[PDB]
């Protein structure tokens, strides 16, 4: 199995509120389906949640009751997101299901709290992939907070054990410091030296590959080289 | 508990919903109901059926016989999608008319066994509640221990939230003013049913004043029927079907 994580870099418009690349996210569903590995994919909020979360504090926790409607909003933009993603998967023939964090679990200490694993493995049980995304999920001590598709990877990774991880951004790979910004950086090749050293060990690999790139994060799903990072260790 | 004056509504998928067309959404019902909810000013918690978000497919590839082939697998997943879209509408209704709420699907972190829909984990509901985000389940494909997946209705969401908050009134909205001695569409000689205390609509009597007791009181009220929800929430009367007594 691998777990791949569909970054809101690419699936949409970090700089425009609730904007989804359609064509995008349905290339990556159709470079998945090609690939014909047995997968599980995650995927980010984006615009989908960072802009209003910015705007009302949400990262902050309940800090006001300003923020309810907000973290209402933001709920419901997150889980609209997932139903695109999802029906980009339905159309190439992948059956799966939006799996909000923030409706079935919780969160304290800034990790998220999956008491009861039954229905989830239940779903992949049944061949309807189970995707979870960033959310806004209850709090036990904020109230409320905010989980990001990359520690969905981690508690996917834990529960599942993957053979492979791959997470899906608008990249080549790590740099060192910002590309877009910073011009001079250097695509770091491997890693042993984020949190992509918490999900590898003796065999499974962690890779960053860049989605908006055509056929890229097939040939890496297929087993070929491609441009992107690598992670190794423990 | 702790909703000691709460109100339970179910938003039929035979009012929100054309159930004569696939995947069409009442948009003038679902945002007149919910401003009818907002100006009653009530504490409440909405659920809502499926209608042609999920009867029609679940017809089609028999959803409700289990999991018999893999044809059905992408059929369940579509009608979950289909059952998350429809939420979303509904959902988005609520938030236009300043009441916060977020889709609780019971197919993505619920169990069936048997016909029952299993609730392990009450925290993320009971947490959401709390907050001031109304927690929105709704019918929906749900795995089963034993069956694959199983279907779970708007009706059998509400029993499991019921028994969960202890609500104050239980108000059924649907396209009909109450419930009648046979289908008022084919029979136009049935008469209503004002009252449900004492005794296949002995089933559907029997239903309601499961949901009742010496207080709380269960209502089948007619959503297509403008200021009638209304109505009801604020204490008024109005034509509909009451169930009172428990058992
Ligand atoms: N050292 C770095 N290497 C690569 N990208 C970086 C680096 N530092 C900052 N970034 C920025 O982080 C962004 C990718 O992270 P992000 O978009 O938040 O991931 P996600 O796919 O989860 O949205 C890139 O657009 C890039 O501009
Ligand atoms: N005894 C009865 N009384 C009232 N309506 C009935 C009865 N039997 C069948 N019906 C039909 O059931 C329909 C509503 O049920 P349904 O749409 O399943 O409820 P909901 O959409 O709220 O789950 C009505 O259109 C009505 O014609
Ligand atoms: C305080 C954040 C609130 C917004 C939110 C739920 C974000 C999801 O996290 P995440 O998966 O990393 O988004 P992204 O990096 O993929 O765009
Ligand atoms: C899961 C299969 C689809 C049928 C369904 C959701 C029935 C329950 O919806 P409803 O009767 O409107 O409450």
């Amino acid at each position: 199995m691998i777990l791949i994580k569909l970054g809101g870099s690419v699936i949409t418009d970090k700089s425009e509120y609730h904007k989804f690349n359609k064509e995008t996210v349905s290339r990556l569903a159709d470079e998945i389906r090609r690939s014909g590995q047995d997968v599980m994919v995650v995927h980010g909020a984006g615009s989908f949640g960072h802009v209003i979360a910015k705007k009302y504090a949400i990262q902050d926790g309940h800090v006001d009751d300003g923020q309810i409607p907000a973290a209402a909003r933001i709920m419901c933009d997150t889980r609209e997101l997932s139903s695109m993603v999802v029906e980009e998967l339905l159309a190439q023939g992948i059956p799966a299901v939006s799996v909000a964090p923030g409706s079935c679990f919780v969160m304290e200490d800034g990790k998220l709290i999956v008491d009861n694993e039954e229905p989830i493995r239940r779903l992949a049980d049944l061949g309807i992939m189970p995707v979870m995304f960033g959310d806004v999920v209850p709090d036990r001590k904020k109230g409320f907070a905010a989980v990001s598709g990359d520690q969905c990877m981690e508690v996917l990774c834990r529960m599942f054990d993957p053979e492979k991880v791959v997470f899906v951004s608008d990249i080549d790979g790590l740099y060192t410091a910002d590309p877009k910004t910073d011009k001079k950086a250097r695509l770091i090749g491997e890693v042993t030296r984020e949190a992509m050293l918490r999900m590898t060990d003796r065999n499974r690999r962690c890779y960053l590959v860049n989605g908006n790139a055509p056929n890229r994060l097939y040939s890496l799903l297929k087993g070929e080289t491609v441009t992107c990072t690598v992670a190794k260790g423990g």
